[PDB]
This record gives C-alpha cells, sequence and structure tokens, in this order.
C-alpha cells in the first residue's frame, strides 16, 4: 500500500481473462497421419499382392503363349478395422458461475480436450492392446524390429549418423526412401545429438532447414520430430521410424463430440465427450524399433 | 447403431407396439386376479361356465 499522499487505496491491480501455462510436451504423434472415414462398424480393403509375369516369345509361332494365362489371388487376412471407444466425462455447478464472473466454462472445454488428446497418444505410442490400442514399440516386435548394438548405453554415450544407417539398412524391403517416412526422436537423446564428423553441425542446411512439416532437424531429407514420451536404463528405446501415408491410417466412422447432461444429481450440469479412433496398418509391417535394446 | 445400418428405428417401433398388442391381447385371452385384469378363459373358469 503507503505510498504517502492524503487519500489511501494505492493499487490492487486486476484479473485478468487470459489462459497461461507452461512449455510442455507437444502432440507430435496425432498430427502427421491420413484419416480413414468410414461408413459402419467393420471395413475391408481388396489388396492386390505385387505379381504379374511378362512371358515373351523368341520364336515365330501364333498359339504360344498366353500371358497371363491365370493372375493372383487376394490376400484376404483380413485387414479389419477393430475400433475402439475412448471418452471423457466432466462435471460443472451451476452455482458457482454467478459467484465468480462467468469465465470457468470455456477454460474448462480446453483442459478436456487438451487431457483427452494426451490420453489418445500416449495410449497410441505405449500400450498393449488390451482395452486399448497398441502403440507402436510394441507393435514393432512381431517382426524382429529390434536393432543390436547401440555401442554404448547409460555410462557414457555417443550418438552418431551410422545409427540412421543402421535403421535404412534394417528396414530397405518393409519401408521405402525419397517421399516420404519420419522419424520420432526423444528428447534425451537430442540433448547428446550436437556432432558427429560427417556432415559438421547436426543436419545444416539439409535443404532448406525447415518449410515442410517437422519440429526441427532435416538429415538428408528424413524429417524429425519429437515426443518426450521414452524411458531410461539400458534396455528402453530412443529413436523410432514410422511410415507417413503409405501404411498406418487412423480409421474413424466420427469426430469430436461433446454432450451435456443435466441431474446428474440434484442440480448440476456435466459434460461428456465421446470419440471412437484407433491405428491401423496395411501390407506386412515398416517399423524398426531397438535401439538401445542390448546391455 | 452409429455403426449399423441406419434403418433400425422404424425396427425398434414395431417391436415395441407388436410386443405390447401381443401382451394385451394375452391379458384378455387369460388374465387371473394376480395384478392383472380378468380374461375370458378364467372368467369362464370361476363362474362354472363349462
Amino acid at each position: 500500500s503507503s505510498s504517502v499522499e492524503v487519500s489511501s487505496e494505492s493499487y490492487e491491480t486486476i484479473f485478468s481473462q487470459r489462459i497461461i501455462r507452461d512449455l510442455q510436451k507437444e502432440l507430435v504423434v496425432g498430427a502427421l497421419f491420413e484419416e480413414l472415414p468410414m461408413s459402419s462398424k467393420i471395413l475391408t480393403m481388396l489388396v492386390e499382392p505385387d505379381a504379374g509375369k511378362a512371358t515373351w516369345v523368341a520364336a515365330s509361332t501364333y498359339g504360344t503363349d498366353t500371358t497371363t494365362g491365370e493372375e493372383v489371388k487376394g490376400a484376404l487376412k483380413e485387414i479389419h478395422f477393430s475400433t475402439y471407444k475412448l471418452a471423457a466425462k466432466s462435471f460443472i455447478t451451476d452455482e458457482t458461475e454467478e459467484d465468480a464472473i462467468f469465465s470457468l466454462l470455456p477454460l474448462l472445454r480446453k483442459r478436456l480436450i487438451e487431457a483427452h488428446a494426451v490420453s489418445i497418444e500416449e495410449a497410441f505410442m505405449t500400450g498393449d492392446g488390451s482395452g486399448k490400442p497398441k502403440g507402436l514399440l510394441t507393435l514393432a516386435s512381431e517382426d524382429s524390429a529390434k536393432v543390436v548394438t547401440e555401442a554404448k548405453a547409460d555410462g557414457s554415450v555417443l550418438v552418431t549418423a551410422k545409427t540412421i544407417s543402421k535403421l535404412r539398412r534394417k528396414l530397405g524391403r518393409h519401408g521405402l526412401k525419397l517421399s516420404k517416412l519420419v522419424l520420432i526422436v526423444s528428447m534425451d537423446a537430442y540433448y547428446d545429438l550436437l556432432e558427429d564428423e560427417e556432415w559438421q553441425d547436426v543436419a545444416q542446411v539439409g535443404n532448406d532447414s525447415v518449410k515442410l512439416q517437422g519440429q526441427v532437424g532435416r538429415i538428408y531429407g528424413l524429417p524429425v520430430v519429437v515426443s518426450e514420451y521414452f524411458p531410461a536404463k539400458a534396455n528402453s528405446a530412443e529413436f523410432a521410424v514410422i511410415v507417413y501415408k503409405d501404411n498406418f491410417v487412423m480409421p474413424r466412422q466420427r469426430a469430436v463430440t461433446v454432450e451435456r447432461e443435466r441431474q446428474a444429481g440434484k442440480q448440476r450440469d456435466a459434460y461428456y465427450v465421446t470419440q471412437r479412433v484407433n491405428l491401423q496398418r496395411y501390407f506386412a509391417n515398416g517399423v524398426v524399433s531397438g535401439t538401445y535394446a542390448a546391455s
């Protein structure tokens, strides 16, 4: 207060209507995959399995050869889309909006959608496949995706461009190159990625650093992102290499919706939010994990 | 429903009326005194009407 003038009541400030936050982790998982819209509770896609064969005839006949004479058979696994239901709910109280300033409901909706967004992405990164989707680390293991060795982990780590050269070789037949592929990195590993001989200085210029989507990094045209959702200790994970449009679509028959119930116990509003979403894949696999998988 | 075939709403409405129609006719044919009106066969059973 004081201040030494004729009248009291110096400055009390003001309650500013704005929602501040820190710089928490970013939602990279739910942002780089395409969407498959569906109209019912199963869907099938007729997959052509790579084939053909041109017999060519080196003699002047007439009646030889029948190219093609019979043709390839359907790869009916099937490739079903099993659509898990995730949902959330809240409560809101008629009685306390008048007491305050009527600003609680817009910030209530944002924290509910951000919490739902974190819940879906952490599940898409890491999951079993029980009552919820199975994430990529669990999935990249029905195939031999785990690579060896990492040279050194825990005590005196060092990461170099030789690591990505192992991964782009171990993939190679189950995943292409050029356009596009994506790499997801731990925040921890990005703290070690300073210098590694050739090329100098991480990824510069790399063409043209950054332009096309990816929150920093451009090693040879490959885009990089950080998900901050990997543990540390001798057997863990660091890099995850993921396909872009070429498999790994997310299916759904509905967008985000927000319902409002009331009473709900005497007088009281509530909000119910429902989604239905999962991740599925085409062809064989297309991912590599490890890396960071020995001792 | 959302993931089905869209024609479900008339189907539910026919079932509710058909089940109601059987239920009222069943009560009219064969109801005793126990929490239901008295039906025709039971009414002739009591009043010796046979």
